[PDB]
C-alpha cells in the first residue's frame, strides 16, 4: 500500500495527523489519529488556533442529527453538534463513506495553539463513543460501507516534525522487520490488552500482574506517554532510578514536574534501563515481550527531555512512547493487536527495540481486572 506510506505528519508532542476530506465538494482537514477515543470530531467555527474548519453550509451532503455532545476532560473539553457527511482519506483507501461527524462549536484546552490539525479521528470502539455507543465510530462505518478489511496499522516514526504511516485495511510488510506477535484485545471499547510481566533491564517488578492492568491497559496513539497505575508506576520508577543510579536527578523530574537537560549530544542513554512489557500471547500460557529504550520514554522537549512515564487512575496507557518503537497492527477482525520491530524506530548501535517470543507465562488471566 505504497500510497499510504508516510501519510502521517505532526509536531513533537502534538500528536500524529492524517489528511481527510469532509463534505461535498470535499473540504480538506488534518485530523489527529487517536486510538484512545471513538468520536470523529472536527472544528467547525473560526477558533483563533485553527488553520481551517468544517463549513457545513458549503456541503450538499451534510445532514443534521439535531443532537449535541459535550465531552469534558480533566481540565478542557469540546462540545459540538452531531451530523453525518461524506468522508474520505486522500492517502488511504479509494473510497468515500457517510460517517457521523461532531461539528465542534466550542472547546477549551482541546485545540493546540500552533498545531496543524483541526479535528480528531477516534479509532476505538462504540462502547466509549459520546454521547453513547449508538454513535457509530468512523472505522465501523468505513468497514460496514465498503470492502476495506476490518484492520488498520500504524507506524509512528517520531522524527520537531514527525512522520509515520497509517495503513488502512491492511499491513505493509516493508514497515517492519522480523515477525509480528499478537496480543488479544480483551474487550472492545478502548484497545485493551493485558500486560503479564514487566521487566526493567531484564529484572522484573514481581508485582501481582493484576496491578499492571488496573483497571485497564490500552494502546493509544493519542497519548504521548506510557501511563501506569500509581502502584505500578511507583515500583517502575523505583527500579529505573536504581538502574540509572549512576547519575542523580530531582524527584520532580520523575514526576514530570520539571525537565532534565544535557549538553550537546551528551545524553547518557546507556545509564537508563530498557523497559520490557510482556503481553498476553495468542495461546494458553504463551506470551511475548516488546522492549523499548530510553529513546522512547526520554524524549526531547541544551538537550532537555521529559520523563515520558507517568501515573494514572484509568489504568495503563501505551502511548507514543511504546508505539514509536513498533509497527502496530490493530487487527479488529481477529480481535488482536500485533507488534513487530518498526523499520523506522530510533536506536543506538548498542541496544535496539525488539519483539521476542514465545515465552511461558502462567496465570495470565489473573492479570486481567474485572
Amino acid at each position: 500500500f505504497v500510497e499510504m506510506v508516510d501519510n502521517l505528519r505532526g509536531k513533537s508532542g502534538q500528536g500524529y495527523y492524517v489528511e481527510m476530506t469532509v463534505g461535498s465538494p470535499p473540504q480538506t482537514l488534518n485530523i489527529l489519529v487517536d486510538t484512545g477515543s471513538s468520536n470523529f470530531a472536527v472544528g467547525a467555527a473560526p477558533h483563533p488556533f485553527l488553520h481551517r474548519y468544517y463549513q457545513r453550509q458549503l456541503s450538499s451532503t451534510y445532514r443534521d442529527l439535531r443532537k449535541g455532545v459535550y465531552v469534558p476532560y480533566t481540565q478542557g473539553k469540546w462540545e459540538g453538534e452531531l451530523g453525518t457527511d461524506l468522508v474520505s482519506i486522500p492517502h488511504g483507501p479509494n473510497v468515500t463513506v457517510r460517517a457521523n461527524i461532531a461539528a465542534i462549536t466550542e472547546s477549551d484546552k482541546f485545540f493546540i495553539n500552533g498545531s496543524n490539525w483541526e479535528g480528531i479521528l477516534g479509532l476505538a470502539y462504540a462502547e466509549i463513543a459520546r454521547p453513547d455507543d449508538s454513535l457509530e465510530p468512523f472505522f465501523d462505518s468505513l468497514v460496514k460501507q465498503t470492502h476495506v478489511p476490518n484492520l488498520f496499522s500504524l507506524q509512528l516514526c517520531g522524527a520537531a516534525s514527525v512522520g509515520g504511516s497509517m495503513i488502512i485495511g491492511g499491513i505493509d510488510h516493508s514497515l517492519y522487520t522480523g515477525s509480528l506477535w499478537y496480543t488479544p484485545i480483551r474487550r472492545e471499547w478502548y484497545y485493551e490488552v493485558i500486560i503479564v510481566r514487566v521487566e526493567i533491564n531484564g529484572q522484573d517488578l514481581k508485582m501481582d500482574c493484576k496491578e499492571y492492568n488496573y483497571d485497564k491497559s490500552i494502546v493509544d496513539s493519542g497519548t504521548t506517554n506510557l501511563r501506569l497505575p500509581k502502584k505500578v508506576f511507583e515500583a517502575a520508577v523505583k527500579s529505573i532510578k536504581a538502574a540509572s543510579s549512576t547519575e542523580k536527578f530531582p524527584d520532580g523530574f520523575w514526576l514530570g514536574e520539571q525537565l532534565v537537560c544535557w549538553q550537546a549530544g551528551t545524553t547518557p542513554w546507556n545509564i537508563f534501563p530498557v523497559i520490557s512489557l510482556y503481553l498476553m500471547g495468542e495461546v494458553t500460557n504463551q506470551s511475548f515481550r516488546i522492549t523499548i529504550l530510553p529513546q522512547q520514554y526520554l524524549r526531547p522537549v541544551d538537550d532537555c527531555y521529559k520523563f515520558a512515564i507517568s501515573q494514572s487512575s484509568t489504568g495503563t496507557v501505551m502511548g507514543a512512547v511504546i508505539m514509536e518503537g513498533f509497527y502496530v497492527v490493530f487487527d479488529r477482525a481477529r480481535k488482536r493487536i500485533g507488534f513487530a520491530v518498526s523499520a523506522c524506530h530510533v536506536h543506538d548501535e548498542f541496544r535496539t527495540a525488539a519483539v521476542e517470543g514465545p515465552f511461558v507465562t502462567l496465570d495470565m488471566e489473573d492479570c486481567g481486572y474485572n
